[PDB]
Parts: structure tokens; C-alpha cells; sequence
């Protein structure tokens, strides 16, 4: 019976801001599950790998765990969402609690990739943005805010992000019920999504 | 009381028409529908031959001023005399059809999101997206099966007239939309969301 909204789109497409805004509009009546909070725990491998891994490939995601959490929230059961130790680039043993709610938001680049996930959604959304605009947003954030080097941002985008978006993320757009452009700055679409939820 | 104005664009046979009509159906007498394809310029001053060569997908074929005029009228709860196209003479006939005002107005058509003046009148800008191959197929099946056209005729007309206009004029307007609707002819979720958003008033 809880309302399930899946929100997909490219990295830095504004899908995150869109989901975060949707949640804040509904307050404690929601349960947001960020797929990026579900990378495969690779503590066993050295820090040689990890960071060297393609975090945009489906195999990098602990799909099984995500689905389970999605299913629990659906059956009114609270989950222990995984906290990521970005200090060592491995899943932190710390667990952030997610109280079940009448409306559930599943957002992430591959939230529309698996059928078992799509079937759980009452509403499917794809945040669309052009590659150049998505690259620019990620750029401005990493270089201007996070102090990353220009060169590094370019390389990581080209060898890791772009090939994954084209091969896995982009095709999932045809499964969406609604496609939202300018996901980070689109009051109308936000309103439409919230109103449907409040039903 | 504004009222609520929705722009609905998309390519030919993208299902934009199907979506608008179905949305208006849910809203009943509470909605005023103005398809821009009822606003092609009057070409009586042109000999029949010249009217046959006009590309009806070029924005120059549309009577923008008259459309913008009627849109502004309905925004004031004022009814309008929407024109009717005659297929016998390939031109706008003198006969009109009254469109009564309503709390929600739907401006639909190819290029409905093309002019700035029109977009400024819209509270919600929707673009119905569909791949060109599918748009061709849909239009193809409609013309051969329901209009008795040959496959060669539809292709030539599609290649020399429709495709270039869609690429140069229609496709670019997708960037102005607030929401993109795929599979416009069969999307109850999007249709419900549009219905419920209009029912907000």
C-alpha cells in the first residue's frame, strides 16, 4: 500500500536534488533510499582497488541488498541503510535507520535498470539532462567545491562515467512513466510529483 | 482564477493529440481545447496549386497572431470562434466553431512551444516524446489503413516535408518543456498526473 516512486537519471542530472526536495516537501511521511548508499562492500580488497572500481557499473552495486531494503519498506518494515566510509572508500559498519513510511522514494542512476525494482514502483521518473550539462555540474562541484583537479574529473568522467551512462543508464529512460528535465531547478515537475504522492 | 493553461507539443503522430483529447475528456466541460492545427493561415489569396505545395509543418503555415489572440481571449473567460479547415479547397473556410471558456485551457499542437509569446501564457509545458522511426510508423499505418494512401506517398511526403520541419523546428522545443511524456497515446500514469494537476483548481 505505500506509494513507491523510482527516480533515475544520469550522474549529476539533478535526480538527487529532485528526490531530496521531494522528501523535504513530504517530511517524515517519506523513506528515501539512495542507490549510491548501496555499493558493494569491498573491504577485502586493498585500497589499490576501491576508487579504482567503476562505481557506475551495475556490478558495483549491491543490487540484492537494495531490493531487500526496498521490499522491507514496502511491507512496512524499517531498514538499516548502509553508511559509506568515504574516508577509506568501503562500506562503513555504521547503519543509518530508515523508518517505514506511506511513501517510498528509490533514487539512483540504476534504480530503473532491474525489472524486480521497476515492478515495485507506482511511479517511474527519469531525470533527463544532456551529457555536456551533466559533466559541467559534476565539474563545478568537484573542482570548485571539493577541490578536485580538472584533469582527474575529466579522466574519471570519460573512462568511467560516460561509458556506463551510455551503456546502462540512458537506455532505462524508456521505462519511465514521466521524464523530467532540469531536475535540480523545475518547480512545476516537483509540484506534480508531490501532489500525486499526497494522494 | 487564472485560469490553468497547459501547452502540449510533440511531433506528428507522437500521440500529443491523443493525450490532449484524453485529458480534455477527463476534465469534461471544465476544459477548453484549441488545437493549433485549426489555425493554419488562410490561403484563399493563393491559387489552389500553390496551396498544395505548402509545407504545413513549417511555422510560417500557421496563423500565430490569430492563435495567440484566441489564447489570450480564453485567458479572460471569453469564448472564441475557432476556424475550420476545408479539405475540398485546401484552405480555411468562413465557417467557425465556438469554443467556450473554462478553468483549464489546453493549447496543443506541433510548434505550440515554439513562440515565446505563447509559452509565456502556459503554466505547464508538456512535450510528447517519441522516436522518429515510431512516429513514422504510426503516421504510416494511419495514412495507409485509414486514409487510403500508398506507402510510397507517405514516405516521400515524410522525407521531403515532415522530417526536416520536425528536426529544424519541433525537436528543439523539447528543451522548453516542464515535463516530457513518452508513449503519449498510452500512458495512464502521465495522464492521471496531468489530470490531477489540472484538478488542483
Amino acid at each position: 500500500k505505500p506509494f513507491v516512486i523510482g527516480i533515475a537519471g544520469g550522474t549529476a542530472s539533478g535526480k538527487t536534488t529532485l528526490a531530496q526536495a521531494l522528501a523535504r516537501t513530504l517530511g517524515e511521511r517519506v523513506a528515501l533510499l539512495p542507490m549510491d548508499h548501496y555499493y558493494k562492500d569491498l573491504g577485502h580488497l586493498p585500497l589499490e582497488e576501491r576508487l579504482r572500481v567503476n562505481y557506475d557499473h551495475p556490478d558495483a552495486f549491491d543490487l540484492a541488498l537494495y531490493l531487500e531494503h526496498a521490499q522491507a519498506l514496502l511491507r512496512g518494515l524499517p531498514v538499516e541503510m548502509p553508511v559509506y566510509d568515504f574516508r577509506a572508500y568501503t562500506r562503513s559498519p555504521r547503519r543509518t535507520p530508515v523508518r517505514p513510511a506511506p511513501v517510498v522514494i528509490l533514487e539512483g542512476i540504476l534504480v530503473l535498470y532491474p525489472k524486480e525494482l521497476r515492478d515495485l514502483m507506482d511511479l517511474k521518473v527519469f531525470v533527463d539532462a544532456d551529457a555536456d550539462e551533466r559533466f559541467i555540474r559534476r565539474l563545478k562541484r568537484d573542482v570548485l567545491e571539493r577541490g578536485r583537479s580538472l584533469e582527474g574529473v575529466v579522466a574519471q568522467y570519460l573512462e568511467q562515467v560516460k561509458p556506463m551512462h551510455l551503456h546502462f543508464v540512458e537506455p532505462t529512460k524508456r521505462y519511465a512513466d514521466v521524464i523530467v528535465p532540469r531536475g535540480g531547478q523545475n518547480p512545476v515537475a516537483l509540484e506534480m510529483l508531490a501532489a500525486k504522492a499526497l494522494a
